[PDB]
């Protein structure tokens, strides 16, 4: 049986998805992520922020088909690096992704299973291209929320595991009032 | 070798990606397309009026990688139907497909192998989860330009020549200054 195509409204302001699936990430939920501990700890005793929400739009995992999302990466610094999402490698590792940027300042970090890393600065329109074998990571470098559109294989999957263990060879952080990417001393 | 991630940017007023393949369609690249021939035969003769371009942005046809387009489709009329596209199903038939509306009012036409429609009405903001097996073709019911932006499968290809032959089972027209979707009496 054929599945029913269907159009659902996307707010480009808020990152809203009509009938998506809600995924919401406190900083809490990222034990280990953030070079700097005592930061982490500290904030996620005082308030524990939001640090993004995701809205899901999801198919079964299918060859050929694909799932798509929005992002809203809230705003914020854990000691010197900026919030970002959790990252991963794809568990196909060969699926590639599409972002869209629609709101808000931030850029993407890349890596290849050996630790090559890239940076790609994202604002309003920017499309980015993660090929296959890229592990990603989006950071919000700003002061008000990032907020972007993924499509992604619907057998994509997630390979979170690697990052939580070694995270990502680069940091980006604010130094002199400046972003700078810079080595991981953790890696 | 890894390939290398990279951004774009997208204009969401113009549709135009910078340095994206560029192709024209004219209303003389659509013979046979169109119910009223005649119509189409005088509009072309007339003015040959460009009714999309499409800027691709495409890796080599392999399993789980991605590609993006964005159309600008003109408005206009062939009699008393709406531009279009030409409309495909994918070469690799399970193929899905993701389109983000960004301006403009418009909609998609879809229609299952065995001939099944179904109609989606695009707005800005629009997404429309094109799935597996439908084949699809994007309208402009109003007075400006209907541009969106597509993602798709790098190795989807295109079945263009069924559409080509015998059309969609239903046509989107305008009838005492209403848009309607009706009964293609041409297939
Ligand atoms: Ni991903
Ligand atoms: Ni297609």
């Amino acid at each position: 049986m054929y599945k029913e195509p269907f159009g659902v409204k996307v707010d480009f302001e808020t990152g809203i998805i009509e009938g998506a699936k809600k995924s919401v990430r406190r900083l809490s939920d990222m034990e280990g992520y953030f070079v700097d501990e005592r930061a982490w700890k500290e904030l996620v005793e005082k308030e524990d922020p939001v640090v993004y929400e995701v809205y899901a739009v999801e198919q079964e995992e299918k060859e050929g088909d694909l799932n798509f999302a929005t992002t809203v990466l809230y705003p914020g610094k854990v000691g010197k690096e900026f919030f970002f999402t959790k990252g991963h490698f794809h568990a196909k590792l060969d699926r590639a992704e599409v972002y869209v940027a629609l709101k808000g300042k931030g850029g993407m970090l890349l890596q290849t299973p050996e630790g090559d890393a890239k940076w790609i600065s994202m604002e309003p329109g920017t499309v980015v291209y993660v090929p296959p074998y890229w592990a990603h990571r989006t950071v919000n470098i700003g002061d008000e929320p990032f907020i972007f559109l993924a499509i992604y294989p619907a057998d994509a999957g997630h390979d979170y595991g690697t990052i939580a263990e070694k995270g990502f060879s680069k940091i980006v952080i604010e130094e002199n009032g400046e972003v700078k990417v810079v080595d991981n001393p953790r890696w």
